[PDB]
């Protein structure tokens, strides 16, 4: 007939199906720790080495499974360390609960040790942000935070004065509303609007279907629409793998973490079907500047007409809408536009294969990723950090609907590779998990390699050591007038870092070393984490947003220099293929 | 070809169908003003006398029509004056766009005159809160603000450096996304959840259906479910009028702005169907402590199981779900529970009528509200302020589906009567509009009586002058150890205030004066605003949350005292009627 | 032995010497109310009619006396209504304590009625901003709030869950730290910096001393430095009256709420001594573009070199430093610069007198202010609203060191006239108090005329009724392309508003009516408030920032037009006087 409030809080977490949660203890959160300790057989605390990793891992949990991620930080600095993961959750719109320690209510507002008003710290990041002041309502406040975080797809933060969880409350009054949870209703496509949309799409001279992760349930429909109608596909970077990369009319993504065929085609398209997509570069890059008709399908009214003016907007679930389109169309014959794009994709893929297929000499990112592909299981999960790896993984990983990949899509916090892989292995112990990270990003969260060791999480860590912030060096090349600054730095030997945390590891710097090292890693990771430190060149990846290949656009000198720098002697501009099939370049 | 960015902003407002907007000019917003000035045929600027009235009116526009309300304030104090209306919009979850003036970009962050970082001011109230820094993107920012305010049912705030609207931008780049706006088509209510909910409701001995304004489209279904199944109805106060008040099994609302039958029945119910309802008193009042099964229908996942542990919570539209229940049920004969509740309602209504039907003597709020009922058109709109008037209007107004009534439901800001009535008349110039306000709340926004005059808005204003913050006086009676403080104050003659703003007006203090003054006001308000200042007694209205009528519950002395104070000699407790029909309390 | 925590809170206020505090009660603050109710002999609660007036009055208390002002608001809308006064206190850097009601701790975070997280609301305005969560520490939190508000010269806000003040706490634990309060003893002004500053000032050909209210203790030194050295004086508008306006070398203020001689001389000066001054127009107006050497004296390191590149900036007290200058200088003979400025002032004052001295015809603001001067006591206090009244009062009031005047200096919130006058009369019941307000600003806070009546505060209210936001109309004339909008509106008869709150009042519209109405008002205000509603013309006051008088600068046609519009035929540009005394412009 009494229960400690902290025990009730843990029971609320259990009712909501939380399996694991992350943080670092402190006096200010030791009463939650005490309750966790008693519940260790039913809910699983993961002690991280820096609280940002806990927050990042919580966000990654939710990205992966759709289940609210849970993290905590002790008062003051524990909680402020969560921020990069909390902002990742906000911007990637995934549910996360963050608990923040606080001084007991008898010492709050006394200016005592590490005691401050913590509520304003979290006001900007959080959907729901409260300091608890009563023990008997604390289960409700946690319940409320969870329910809001789910409903609103974002972060709920509760600051908990440490006395409250040690107070007895009536056993029979508290409850969880987990039993009542439901996911949002999937609205239906208006029949006449879909018919009009379909007519406009079919009348297009140079159509494209351009989807994001809002279409993640619709890969079959996307590929069949493409095949039936002879309409190429392109996607946001995060939507890579929804349709298998091998599909010959998959163009890739646009902008910079991009593939050449997608940029080139988008510039020529007259009609775009923009589906489940909130591409953030739309306006700033003038992506749709010459698009004649723009057709949008999205579940969120806040998105309709956001990125360009729509000619037809459908507020509906992507898969229901795409299914409705598919059900009212029949097979169309080939067109010049279709064949031009198919030929362009083959040329591009041959380029990427030529980089991958080198067998000896100085190691580049491209062969490292080929070596990843060669040991990758069909349902592998990839946690990808932030930098050139997004660009290179987007081009080289061979994904299918069976895979998952995650990064910090929009906040783009470096350091997520390690935490996302921790989360992935916890959620999918029987699936192969990679952490693909640059040296700058791996550096930021390197201590939590120890967490993979501690919890025996068999992640395959691959660090891309260029001794640079390469992504930023290339930006300075593009914009800055004075010499590079802050973008070239000393080596860190991550094989030695791994040794220090008691993780098996390898360092390689030559292409010919890859096959055996990756086989060894593949086998180690049947039981324990492993790290490969790939010492790679400073070669810049081909900039798909700065092509110098079309005689009509670029000087001979510039073309020659581009081909030489990027080993791109066999790449053709899309206009070559347009011209073969009798179309103008526009 | 170029367009001024401010002109494009006004065209974005026009594209979204904004009819009218409110504010007070200042140097820091004079470039938006300049754009408005060229567009008087197409959008109608309402100059208020205090910016809070503009914000409150913008919220009221959206409460009434479902279409975004728009207001503005000049840099610094113009914008901070919006707050009570912006918080009203946030808490009543209605879409409002607020534009805030700011110093030009060349002087921002110089600590110049009335120049501050304005963004933090609005961070808490606003769903979307940005300072614009570019002219070419300004139309998009306004469009984005509107689209989010709608999507998220709340407040969007844009701080606009005054230079930007005077800059030329390319004419053919900007657009509005109003053309994309639509409402979702939903699947069928979840068949197997609704079927199991229905069985639990029908198996109950003492069922109630307890709805809020999320059931605003479901009045017909509510009443027919009630009649067919013999299940009494109760509502949130704001949900008054969704089912006509005359319906004999409408119990009213619970808690304090409440009616006796609803409080009494809720304490007895074994099963409650909670539909379209976010009653904020649920937990603090232990409203459902006795309830065996708690069933919910709501459109918002964030609400499912929120207010009480819920046995079945259906995520669906209220009307559609109630219609799907009604399609799977059929007539039940009258039950003792049904008859007891019917009898209890009849007794309560006789009490209220006895108060209304006095013909002479010192004026009370009760007769004033009878006089409003006797001049009210069937489709009248009521803008109601905050205080005893919520309590009294909830009991006495005779509403039907044809009426609307609005107040500040959850933020409960006083002063909302005047601005809500302004908004109602602007939206519905052919409908009768009342502002029902206590003296305290009318005082707070009294200067905007001049706005009704200036714009020839024929509101019937009724001020309830008790020379008190009566609602708070009664609270102090209940809780405070020491003498009343801050709750009794000196008279203001609102007939004289009205004369000062050039509005026709009357002051009355006797019951027998009401008929001819209200007839005159009804006639004046065919063409011009009017005010009636009703000088009322300090009598405390019956506290439905503090009943002393049941001799099983309360001492004879307490009952005697209650009956005396509240003129309640003929009220019977619900237990009398339960017993009459063979039920235990 | 125990004490209620609320009683201890009131004793903390008493320990700090708080005489009076303002607010409106509500359930969410009724436990503080209960404590106040037991302490009426020792602290005086002023029930206002809108919480913004309480916040504005609290700020005004501190502006006037230097002692913390105290206000409160009920949860949600009571507290948000404080904002315009709290931002006034922040921007005018005066100490204010604001108490905000909150739901009891047992219902916080339940989404109950008018319950929200209130802490983010006040985060931007407040130096200190906390929600109390314990009764035993509540006295300390209030003490801490006060001590910080003083130390940091700004606003401290405490949100108080209503249960805490009704809890018993140990009687002998709590304390106040008022007994520790004191002011610092400072070293000598830096000797070698002051000596080098002095040489630079004296070497100038066209020096000016330009002071703000940081020189409030230095009026004697300012005037004697000016007279001895033959250096004209100019000030910020708020610094009017530190040196008597009659002083022949007082030029006035610069920019718009300005006087012609100050703008003209500043543009010519080679050396400016900027003392106790944070003039917010410095950079945006390029005030010092022509100045060769810029010298500063200020008490705040944050100000040193802030407004212009500074040759010598002395961190010191203004009075002490000006006295140390005066002790190291001696008489200089009259210079051409001195004589030119003297002549320019004489010509300007003759212009203002010509406006004041009209005896009959349509009433203008100028004669109203003459009529105020002719009933004003030598130690009168003026609470001034925001608009043309700042401009006109700055030109026409004849102040001395014995007067005080206050407005919202930097936030510039309209509506401050009424509350500032309430605060002035509460602090100084034996001193004559005026509220000088435009119709727009008086409208915003008109209901609190009833507070003057209720508390028998004999303010002389003078409303300048032009049926415009005149200050903004003139801005639109200057900047806007399209027609005036939002700046001309329908009359309010403030004599009738006054009658409605039971205040004696007059309305005048002709110059010849002024003497007998102002005499009557002077006499009424020996015992009761009074209001004069002065119906004034729409004439634009001379724009000192837009002078068209110098034929080297302006066309003959522009000069002719300026002279006609502003009745300025006899004004001469400063260059005339510079030439007369042998100086180039
Ligand atoms: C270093 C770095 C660089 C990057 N640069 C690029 C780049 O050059 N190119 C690129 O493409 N990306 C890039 N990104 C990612 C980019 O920032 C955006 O996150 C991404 O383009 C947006 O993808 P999205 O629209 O699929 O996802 P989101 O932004 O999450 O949008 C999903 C959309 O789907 C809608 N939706 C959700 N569910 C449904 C449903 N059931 N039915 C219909 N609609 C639904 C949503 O409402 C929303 O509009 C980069 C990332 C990193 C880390
Ligand atoms: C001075 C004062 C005192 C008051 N005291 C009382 C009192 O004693 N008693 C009282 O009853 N009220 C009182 N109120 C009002 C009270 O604060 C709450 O605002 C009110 O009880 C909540 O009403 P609601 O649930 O209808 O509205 P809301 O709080 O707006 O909730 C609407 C609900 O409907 C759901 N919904 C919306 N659309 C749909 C749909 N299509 N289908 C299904 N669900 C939908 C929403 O998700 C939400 O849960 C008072 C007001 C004032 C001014
Ligand atoms: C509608 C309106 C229009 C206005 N327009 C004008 C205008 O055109 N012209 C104008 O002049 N004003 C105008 N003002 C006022 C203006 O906004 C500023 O408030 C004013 O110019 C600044 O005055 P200040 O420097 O005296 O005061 P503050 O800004 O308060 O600065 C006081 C300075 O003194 C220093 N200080 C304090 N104590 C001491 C000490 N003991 N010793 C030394 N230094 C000390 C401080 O550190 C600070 O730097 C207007 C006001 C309104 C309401
Ligand atoms: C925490 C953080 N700081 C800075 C950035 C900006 N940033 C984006 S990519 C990048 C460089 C990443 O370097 P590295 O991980 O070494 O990858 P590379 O591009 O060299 O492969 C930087 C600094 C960021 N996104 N996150
Ligand atoms: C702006 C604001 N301040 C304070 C309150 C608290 N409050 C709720 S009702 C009330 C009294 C209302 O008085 P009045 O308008 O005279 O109505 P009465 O109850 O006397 O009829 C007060 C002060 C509030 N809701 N809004
Ligand atoms: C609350 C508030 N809203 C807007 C402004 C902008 N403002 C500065 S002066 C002014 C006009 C004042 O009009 P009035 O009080 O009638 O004085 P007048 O200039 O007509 O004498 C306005 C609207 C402000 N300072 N405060
Ligand atoms: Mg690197
Ligand atoms: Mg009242
Ligand atoms: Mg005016």
């Amino acid at each position: 007939t009494n229960i400690l409030a902290g025990a009730a809080v843990i029971k609320v977490l259990e009712a909501w199906g939380v399996d694991h949660l992350y943080g670092i203890p402190g006096g200010s959160i030791n009463s939650i720790m005490d309750a966790l300790s008693a519940e260790r057989d039913r809910i699983h605390y993961i002690q991280v080495r820096h609280e940002e990793v806990g927050a990042m891992a919580a966000a990654a949990d939710a990205k992966l499974t759709g289940k609210i991620g849970v993290c905590f930080g002790s008062a003051g600095p524990g909680g402020t360390h969560l921020m990069n993961g909390l902002y990742d959750a906000r911007e990637d719109h995934v549910p996360v609960l963050a608990l923040i320690g606080q001084f007991g209510t008898t010492g709050m507002n006394m200016d005592t040790f590490q005691e401050m008003n913590e509520n304003p710290i979290y006001a900007d990041v959080a959907d729901y942000n409260v300091t608890a002041v009563n023990a008997a309502t604390l289960p409700h406040v946690i319940d409320e935070a969870i329910r809001r975080a789910y409903a609103h797809q974002g972060v709920a933060v509760v600051q908990i004065p440490v006395d409250l969880p040690w107070q007895q409350i009536p056993a029979e009054d508290w409850y969880a509303s987990a039993n009542s949870y439901q996911t949002p209703l999937l609205p239906e496509p208006d029949v006449q609007a879909v018919t009009r949309l379909t007519q406009t799409l079919l009348a297009a001279e140079r159509p494209l279907i351009y989807y994001g992760i809002g279409a993640r349930k619709a890969g079959k429909e996307l590929e069949q629409l493409s095949k039936t109608l002879k309409i190429p596909l392109m996607s946001t970077y995060p939507a890579k793998g929804i349709v298998a990369d091998r599909y010959p009319a998959y163009l890739g993504s646009a902008n910079r973490v991009a593939q050449k065929p997608a940029n080139e085609a988008l510039a020529q398209a007259d009609v775009v079907l923009f589906v489940g997509n909130n591409y953030p570069f739309a306006e700033v890059s003038k992506a749709f500047k010459n698009t004649r008709y723009f057709l949008q399908i999205d579940i969120d009214p806040a998105k309709l007409g956001k990125r360009h003016k729509t000619d037809i907007a459908v507020l509906a679930d992507a898969q229901k809408t795409l299914a409705a389109i598919l059900a009212q169309v029949s097979e169309r014959e080939s067109t010049p536009w279709w064949q031009a794009n198919l030929a362009n994709v083959k040329n591009w893929r041959a380029y990427l294969a030529s980089l991958e297929d080198k067998q000896e000499g100085p190691l580049q990112a491209y062969q490292v990723l080929r070596a990843v592909n060669k040991i990758a299981e069909p349902d592998a999960i990839y946690s990808i950090d932030v930098g050139d790896i997004n660009l290179n993984a987007n081009r080289h990983l061979k994904l299918t609907p069976s895979n998952r990949h995650i990064t910090s899509n929009l906040f783009a916090t470096m350091g997520v590779g390690i935490p996302g892989a921790i989360a992935a292995k916890l959620n999918y112990p029987e699936r192969q998990v990679f952490n693909l990270a640059g040296d700058g990003g791996a550096s930021m969260t390197m201590q939590d390699l120890a967490t993979q060791v501690q919890y025996h999480l068999p992640v395959i860590n691959v660090v891309f050591t260029n001794c640079q912030y390469g992504f930023i060096k290339d930006e300075q090349e593009d914009t800055n007038q004075n010499d590079f600054i802050g973008v070239e730095f000393n080596d860190i030997d991550f094989s030695k870092i791994a040794d220090g945390v008691h993780m098996q590891a390898f360092r390689v710097n030559k292409i010919e070393q890859l096959p055996d090292v990756f086989e060894q890693a593949k086998a180690i990771a049947q039981h324990e984490p492993v790290l490969i430190d790939a010492v790679i060149t400073g070669d810049r990846p081909l900039p798909a947003e700065k092509l110098r290949l079309d005689s009509a656009m670029s000087s001979a000198a510039d073309i020659e220099a581009f081909k030489q720098r990027y080993e791109a002697q066999d790449l053709q501009p899309l206009s070559t293929y347009l011209k073969q099939f009798g179309l103008d370049d526009l």
